[PDB]
């Protein structure tokens, strides 16, 4: 049965971010737009993106708050990692990749004015390069496990290559998001499974 009601604003590609991490996780949850809800704000005051209510009415805001929930009410609760240090260095990829990173591909996104894209593309390139250099040391984010700031990475590298940013230039980048994509692929039957 159903998890809970996700209210996302569509337009917007953050949107993918948690229906993609509840399939990952087994929850089943509705997705509401909150521009076609009557009384948005009767639930939900502050009236943004992302919103959710579980099915016995638990109300929740903030995207970090909600990967959260989501993490520790599934069947991989260990999720968001293990060990202090683990558990830490999540947080920051997760912050970081929800503000700065998904901050600068919206930036880009919705780039009407071609006077203000170089700008924008910039920004967005410098924080790849970031990400880039410390994939040097490790194999993923946070160590040798795939953890959720990868998978929520990844849904972010997507896009950013959607619309056409060379991931091409960055080196460990490209092998990383290849290597994520083949995790989940393999670890697929087994999740698939353990949830029906």
């Amino acid at each position: 049965m159903t998890f809970g009601t996700l209210y996302i604003l569509p337009p917007s590609p953050r949107s993918a971010w948690l229906p993609k991490l509840a399939k990952y996780l087994g929850l089943e949850i509705n997705v509401k737009s909150m521009l076609e809800v009557e009384d948005f704000k009767s639930k939900f005051p502050l009236g943004k993106a992302p919103a959710f209510e579980g099915s016995d009415g638990f109300r929740l805001t903030e995207t970090l708050a909600i990967i959260k929930y989501f993490i520790d009410s599934s069947s991989k609760p260990e999720f968001a990692g293990s060990s202090l240090k683990e558990k830490a260095l999540n947080e920051k990829w997760l912050s970081f990749a929800n503000s700065d990173l998904c901050g600068a591909m919206v930036g880009v996104w919705f780039c009407k004015d071609e006077s203000k894209k170089p700008e924008l593309v910039s920004k967005l390139n410098s924080l790849l390069q970031y990400i880039d250099n410390e994939l040097n040391n490790s194999k993923f984010l946070v160590g040798d496990s795939v953890l959720v700031a990868d998978i929520l990475l990844y849904v972010t590298l997507q896009h950013i290559v959607e619309i056409g940013v060379d991931i091409s230039s960055f080196s460990h980048l490209k092998k990383y998001s290849e290597e994520v994509a083949k995790h989940e692929l393999l670890a697929e039957a087994e999740n698939l499974y353990f949830q029906g």
